[PDB]
């Protein structure tokens, strides 16, 4: 489909066996979610933005579905306050900017 | 153009007669760029993002050219860690997620 910007990118995702709202963020390099208790090994990183950094969980090879359309990929788990579905997944599903 | 998103969707802008690089970042409401001196009048704001809140300088109705395409609006001028474009001016320019 094709996504106006007047309002921001959500979108539903399914991760984990549960399903969210995420935004399309072509701004993110990879993809960060809620906390949320995921099981498999993990390891520690730090991601900054405006305000400054968070401390996140990163996952490897974790299946996410965007709008029905499957990828597989890196996701960081930690307090951010929005789902974010970075270019890492964005790529896999063909989206693309246009104007 | 279409823009695929394997790397940063970095594009240079225009603003105060000056050039600079910026991120297409869906991800953000506001566009807000590093400290620079601009013209006019401001107030000062806050804005939050995944670290945090910082303070910002808001400028309102600047005159900013992005990718050859011309817009007017809100510009946050402030302690970000990189310059964005947000959703306020990527709908001026037509900016719209396709996949
Ligand atoms: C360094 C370039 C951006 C700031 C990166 N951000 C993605 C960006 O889209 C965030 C994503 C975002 C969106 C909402 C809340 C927190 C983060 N939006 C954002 O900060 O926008 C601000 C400016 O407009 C306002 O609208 C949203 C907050 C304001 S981010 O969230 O901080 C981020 C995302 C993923 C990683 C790991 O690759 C690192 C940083």
């Amino acid at each position: 489909p094709q996504i106006t910007l007047w309002k921001r990118p959500l979108v539903t995702i399914k991760i984990g066996g549960q399903l969210k709202e995420a935004l399309l963020d072509t701004g993110a390099d990879d993809t960060v979610l809620e906390e949320m208790n995921l099981p498999g090994r993990w390891k520690p990183k730090m991601i900054g933005g405006i305000g400054g950094f968070i401390k996140v969980r990163q996952y490897d090879q974790i299946l996410i579905e965007i709008c029905g359309h499957k990828a597989i990929g890196t996701v960081l788990v930690g307090p951010t306050p929005v789902n974010i579905i970075g270019r890492n997944l964005l790529t896999q599903i063909g989206c693309t900017l246009n104007f």
